[PDB]
């Protein structure tokens, strides 16, 4: 019956962008059930323009959209929620561009009724690439906001708060939960949320380790054990959210060796060898920084002598290493946007009146 296309009169392109992107109450209800729906709407309009061969209309559409996105995020650089909604919708739109590209690669997990709605005329691969790029920009933007909202909490909870006897380590996980939920409620693909979480973990470990590299009154066995404990707490946060333990390795592993280092006896020509064999994810600079800034507060831990430090540094000669000490909070992981198909059939998509798009038409 219907085809899954959206007719728009080329003189309302502007108003379409206005009432679907710039102006948009992102919390209707259908959209709560299916977010990324605006992306589908957009691609239905695109499919309409493609069905006509009028290339100028297509290009004008894509440009108006991408500019509308760029703009709409540029207006809300302090709105985590909105940034999430548009990173989501952007990734959805790109995945629609891939899914109905017509390319053999993406028709793997397609309904026979879905393989009926591919683009029929134009190749939009270059546009897909551009979209991937802006998507990267948005992702980088929305990561920054989370990181900025959690950075002042890391240190006061991860170590300033003394467990082994007013913020605490729990608060960290509470914010992590806020971020995770906010991501999930915005149709943000699981793998994407995973990479985000990975970034967050990196940030935690980084701020922590850095504060170690600064404050001398933090390098103790006690503090090390405390840290290892908080790390296990984090692994448990992953377990609870059913996320892999792998990411916790590939983010906290340096901090583990840092905490492990703090506890281990630092005296005998054997301890040193263990420091060598175990601290494998740390630069010699970092290790030495810790061993020099290591100050004990308890009586069972014996202080580290300059001679021992020299022995260890001599043992570290076999490992070329890096000149890195601190871990900059602005490091970013390689974000990947994996193609995930859409379960929704365009033929049955309808516009809620809350979108103000009555001047459109299902084909």
């Amino acid at each position: 019956e219907y085809l899954g296309m959206l007719q728009y009169k080329r003189e309302d392109e502007a108003k379409l962008i206005q009432n679907l992107i710039l102006d948009l109450k992102p919390r209707g209800v259908v959209v709560n059930m299916i977010p990324g729906l605006p992306a589908h709407i957009l691609f239905m309009c695109v499919r309409y323009a493609d069905s006509l061969n009028d290339a100028n209309m297509l290009k004008s559409l894509m440009n108006s959209t991408i500019n509308g996105i760029k703009q709409v995020v540029k207006e809300h650089l302090e709105d985590f929620e909105m940034l999430s909604f548009w990173l989501s919708n952007t990734c959805h739109f790109l995945n629609c561009l891939k899914q109905y590209s017509g390319e053999e690669e993406f028709m793997k997990h397609n309904s026979p009724q879905q393989n009926k709605n591919c683009l029929n005329n134009f190749d939009l691969s270059e546009y897909r690439q551009i979209l991937s790029d802006v998507a990267i920009r948005i992702y980088h933007q929305f990561i920054i906001i989370m990181e900025k909202n959690i950075q002042p909490i890391i240190v006061p909870g991860m170590l300033e708060y003394e467990s082994l006897q007013g913020y605490t380590m729990t608060s960290v996980l509470q914010q992590l939960s806020y971020f995770y939920t906010t991501m999930c409620q915005n149709g943000l693909d699981p793998e994407l949320v995973r990479q985000a979480v990975k970034q967050l973990f990196f940030l935690i470990g980084a701020v922590t380790l850095n504060s170690l590299f600064l404050r001398k009154d933090m390098c103790s066995c006690r503090k090390g054990m405390q840290i290892r404990c908080n790390i296990s707490y984090l692994e448990e946060w992953l377990k609870d959210k059913n996320l892999q333990n792998s990411l916790a390795k590939e983010t906290l592993e340096p901090l583990s060796q840092a905490a492990w280092l703090l506890q281990v006896k630092k005296t005998t020509d054997s301890d040193a060898k263990e420091i060598y064999e175990r601290c494998t994810s740390l630069s010699a600079v970092q290790i030495i920084k810790i061993l020099n800034s290591y100050t004990p507060i308890d009586d069972f831990e014996k202080r580290v002598t300059p001679s021992f430090v020299r022995k260890v540094q001599a043992l570290l000669n076999s490992r070329e290493d890096s000149s890195q000490l601190m871990l900059d909070t602005k490091y970013l992981f390689q974000v990947t946007f994996p193609f995930t198909p859409s379960p929704h059939a365009l033929e049955m998509i309808q516009i809620p009146s809350s979108f103000k798009l009555g001047f459109l038409n299902r084909l």
